[PDB]
């Protein structure tokens, strides 16, 4: 249909045009992508530092260091940087403010639905905070969900960017104070649009066959 | 088609249509888009169990046997039920067939950018091997980086979908003989139409606000 071209038109920049800048609007719409996107009992564990001034960038770029430089031209020259965050751990406290929230736009008919939905939370937030003990790789999936919508989700405003894993965390958390605020950085995604030295814009994209990785029953 | 309108319009239904199958050209591009997301260092650590026959969702629909009978319904309902499973270990043979397939697909110019490609792979799997020892969960990053891609993806193509954790992971892998080829399940979504009998379709979008989950610089 259409998202189906865009998917598979889309890549990995690998460098930018640092004077094409989002428009107004795209850098509202590139916004509430990460906002509206979905995630288990819709805890969204995250938080976003979006850069898009010369200063604001270069704060983020610091954690393209060591043998992390490859990546740091692609966070300099593109318009806007989203640094995707998970948070450090899950508290009731923040499980309330996800239910109020819900509460207040409407979702709850009777004080009783409400209740029932954050038992509904609290149980998964339980499973792998007290007995599976995997609270922080729970929330940072939710965060690579959140990631994957937004890929897709920029490439079909007809913009260009690139998901990096290839940083420093440690350097990144510490110059935004993340530690204390309750956050870790796990993706930074540099948007905006490539130049002519985005050697990636011209090659075939590649995948494994689906007879290795799909099955059909 | 603007992609936000999908992105504040779609949602995860709670009960699907029988009746509403998907048409041959939905069950193709469904397929398309699980097998082009993207993933670090195009690893491509997943496999993915496309059930579209009743004896198939059947099948699926046994993890939700235990106290997640709930659930169960909408395994069955839909059209294609699609369960998004990760690799337990990265092997030297999938590192392989990955870069041949890149090779094979033109995306080298000569022996040498294959062997640095090749290279720059095994030096990030390796780092999650051998020193922070989380290859797991950083496949599993990756699997969810696919659903987040996925839900996004069939939303624009007009179709209703549900991301599902919950389901027991043990029986649905001992059920398709997971583990034994490699893999686990992470998340089952089912594929369709929704049913009148759908409370989450009339019910309002629900997201923490920005000043909350994100900062500009
Ligand atoms: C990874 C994941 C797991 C989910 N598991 C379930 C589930 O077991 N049952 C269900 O009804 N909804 C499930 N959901 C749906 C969430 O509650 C939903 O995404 C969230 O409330 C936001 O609503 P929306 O998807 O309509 O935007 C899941 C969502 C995600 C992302
Ligand atoms: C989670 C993640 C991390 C990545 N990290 C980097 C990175 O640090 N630098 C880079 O240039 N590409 C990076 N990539 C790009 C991948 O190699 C790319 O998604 C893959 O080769 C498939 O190509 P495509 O995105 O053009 O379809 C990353 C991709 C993902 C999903
Ligand atoms: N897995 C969860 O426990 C969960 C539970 C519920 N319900 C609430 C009562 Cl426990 C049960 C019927 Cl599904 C819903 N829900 O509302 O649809 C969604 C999720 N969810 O994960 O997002
Ligand atoms: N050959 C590729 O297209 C490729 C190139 C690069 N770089 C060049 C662009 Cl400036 C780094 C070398 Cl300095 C990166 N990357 O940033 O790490 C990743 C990949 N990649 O697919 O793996």
């Amino acid at each position: 249909m259409d998202i189906i071209s865009v998917a598979l038109k889309r890549h990995s920049t690998k460098a930018f045009d640092a004077s094409k800048k989002l428009t107004p609007e795209q850098a509202e719409q590139i916004k509430t992508l990460l906002q509206y996107s979905p995630s288990s009992t819709n805890s969204q564990p995250w938080h976003f530092i979006v850069a898009s001034t010369e200063e604001g960038k270069a704060r983020v770029a610091k954690s393209a260091a060591g043998n992390y430089v490859f990546n740091e031209r692609k966070m300099l020259d593109a318009s806007h940087v989203v640094v995707f965050c998970a948070k450090t751990a899950m508290d009731d406290v923040w499980l309330k403010l996800v239910v109020d929230q819900e509460d207040a736009d409407g979702r709850f008919a009777t004080p009783e639905a409400k209740a029932a939905n954050d038992k509904g939370r609290k149980f998964f937030a339980d499973m792998h905070r007290k007995d599976l003990h995997d609270d922080a790789e729970w929330m940072a999936k939710q965060v690579y969900l959140n990631v994957g919508n937004f890929l897709l989700g920029v490439a079909a405003l007809g913009l260009d960017a690139v998901p990096i894993e290839g940083f420093d965390a440690a350097i990144l958390d510490a110059e935004f104070g993340l530690k204390e605020k309750g956050y870790t950085s796990l993706v930074v995604v540099p948007v905006g649009h490539h130049s002519v030295e985005d050697f990636n814009a011209t090659l075939p994209k590649s995948r494994l066959p689906q007879n290795i990785t799909l099955t059909e029953v």
